[PDB]
């Protein structure tokens, strides 16, 4: 596992974390690296399972080794703790419009931050 890359794309599978206090952890967890703009949401599968879809896109290429690093904990029983899926956002504008267009989610996408316009 290896990631370096200022734009990550993270998935939480089976994680029921609201989408705004993953973000706002978030924004500590990667503080090395001057996050500058999250979007998060909660899509639902068919199933009706939860998966937690995080777009970061920081100030300054973040090298990720630890596959542990990001994960979180809930803070309510049986708090369980969340395991993401590390990867490089290859296209920030692609994975916005998934995580913002194309999954299904019923609540609201967290956003923090002004877009960044990546060449």
């Amino acid at each position: 596992f290896r990631v370096y890359s200022k734009y990550l794309f993270l998935t939480y599978p089976q994680c029921t974390l609201e989408p705004q206090y993953a973000l706002d952890s978030l924004r500590t967890l990667l503080n090395k690296y001057e996050p500058l703009y999250i979007a998060a949401v909660r899509e639902l599968h068919e199933d009706g399972s939860p998966h937690l879809h995080v777009l970061v896109q920081n100030k300054l290429r973040a090298s990720i080794t630890n596959p542990n690093a990001l994960n979180l904990r809930m803070d309510t029983s049986p708090f369980s703790i969340f395991h993401p899926n590390i990867q490089a956002a290859k296209d920030c504008n692609q994975v916005r419009d998934y995580i913002t267009k194309e999954v299904d989610s019923d609540v609201n996408t967290a956003e923090w931050g002004t877009f960044v316009a990546v060449s």
